[PDB]
């Protein structure tokens, strides 16, 4: 049960030629490709993913890391409807494990995020999350992308996944109001629901941690997207490198190192599967190398208790 470290990978991310080689290989355990789009009648959209998903395999591997496709929603509503829809659901369900089996990958992931109507949809959620499982071949591996608390997933959604990655992020950043958006009381309460309340086994629940935060600062517009999002190397560049130490700096919320270590090490003392990142390709660069959070996942996952004799 050696702790897991599952990076989400972004293969249409436009810094993708730019950042691709810089993978720390070493503190990943397995990889995220997303995404693989849920089209309203059963298929997939794959053009985001086609034309690199064999070689981030090949690297994956090459680097004895497991790589996994991730899928999410084509379009608002269309994997709501490719679910509750019967036959689109079976045609969605072979479209997934044939994917993942002719592209020779370690599994796959579901990152369902349908909001309108979630409890009147979650039973055919359910469903297909059953119908997926039975049909998978013994290998691969299946986890699923979930909210935690303020979305319902019932007691039985558990059983049917290797990992359940929490995405403890985003919350209240969708308004005028500067926010910090993944505090650290709402990662501790998240991981209690989903073991305590969903009775999932912590041995299979995963962390969820972002490498990007939100800044409401005027000065800044031309450095945050459509939602004010802006990528933790944006605001190292931005805010400088103090800024490393940080959760804050003036009207600009994000996870700083410290919170990032404080997260992986609640996980670890409380015996939790890992963590989970979204996204890779948001970490600082190469200029700033001993900034980057995922070395300090690193240390916090892979060194910190994998210390032995005979060095």
């Amino acid at each position: 049960s050696l702790k897991v470290v599952i990076g989400y990978l972004a293969l249409d991310d436009w810094e993708f030629e730019s950042l691709f080689p810089t993978i720390e290989w070493k503190y990943l355990t397995h990889i995220n490709a997303s995404f693989a789009r849920v089209k309203a009648d059963g298929t997939l959209n794959i053009n985001p993913v086609r034309k690199r998903i064999e070689s981030v395999r090949e690297t994956a591997h090459k680097h004895n890391v497991k790589i996994l496709i991730s899928l999410a929603k084509n379009s608002p509503g269309e994997f709501t409807t490719a679910i509750n829809d019967p036959k689109a659901r079976k045609e969605l369900i072979q479209q997934i494990i044939a994917f993942t089996k002719e592209y020779k990958l370690d599994g796959f992931d579901i990152d369902y995020e349908e909001y309108d109507n979630w409890d009147k949809n979650f039973p055919s959620l359910l469903v297909f999350a059953r119908g997926l499982y039975l049909a998978k071949e013994k290998n691969m591996l299946m986890t699923c992308a979930v909210n935690s608390r303020w979305l319902n997933y019932g007691t039985e959604w558990e059983q049917y996944f290797d990992y359940i990655n929490l995405m403890s992020y985003d919350r209240g950043a969708f308004t005028d109001k500067p926010v910090q958006h993944a505090s650290y009381d709402d990662f501790v309460k998240d991981l209690k629901y989903w073991n305590e309340q969903c009775r999932a086994s912590k041995s299979k629940i995963v962390g969820g941690l972002p490498f990007y935060g939100y800044s409401w600062e005027e000065s800044l517009q031309g450095a945050v997207d459509d939602v004010r999002g802006i990528r933790y190397s944006g605001i190292l560049k931005h805010l400088g490198n103090e800024a490393a130490d940080k959760d804050n700096i003036g009207k600009t919320y994000y996870n700083g190192r410290p919170t990032i270590a404080n997260k992986c090490k609640f996980i670890k003392e409380n015996d939790y599967a890992g963590v989970m990142i979204w996204q890779l390709f948001q970490d600082a660069h190469n200029d700033n190398y001993d900034l980057k959070l995922i070395n300090v996942v690193g240390r916090e996952m892979m060194e910190e208790g994998h210390h032995h004799h005979h060095h």
